[PDB]
This record gives structure tokens, C-alpha cells and sequence, in this order.
């Protein structure tokens, strides 16, 4: 269902389908110039600035989620160098 809401989203769509919140990107002209076509989408690739949030920004899970799996893991850091004190 994962794969399914994403690939929902990421095909499906008008003119502009906004992946990230910044950029979106418009349907081909009626030009059919390939070349240009290449070369505007590297141009929407240049112009990108990835942001800090962008684990939780550009991934629609929110920030939480994120802030625990950090506190799973330092848990387990934490967890096992406590560990290795009390066995010496």
C-alpha cells in the first residue's frame, strides 16, 4: 500500500504534479523536441535546492516518525555502551 499511494502519486497527473514542495514539473510540449526536452529537465534538475527537512519534507511521513527512529537508535547505542561497563 506503500508502493501503491506512491506510484499513485507519482504518475497520475496534469501539467504539474509538485513531488516536492518546491519544484513542479509541467507536461511536454507540443514542440517534440527531444533535445530541448533533455535539456529542460536537466535545467528542473539544476535549479533544486534540497532542504534540511527534506527526509520529512520530500517524504510524506512527518517529522515525528523520524525523531523516533533517532530515539530508537540512540536507545540502542545507549543501551549497548551501558552494557559493556557493567560486563567490566
Amino acid at each position: 500500500e506503500v508502493v501503491a499511494k506512491l506510484c499513485a502519486h507519482v504518475f497520475c497527473g496534469s501539467d504539474n504534479l509538485q513531488i516536492v514542495p518546491g519544484v513542479r514539473i509541467p507536461q511536454p510540449l507540443l514542440q517534440q523536441s527531444e533535445e530541448e526536452e533533455r535539456a529542460r529537465l536537466t535545467a528542473i534538475l539544476s535549479n533544486t535546492i534540497e532542504p534540511a527537512d527534506s527526509l520529512s519534507s520530500w517524504l510524506q511521513l512527518p517529522r515525528e516518525s523520524i525523531l523516533d527512529y533517532e530515539r530508537l537508535q540512540a536507545k540502542e547505542v545507549a543501551s549497548s555502551t551501558e552494557q559493556l561497563l557493567q560486563e567490566m
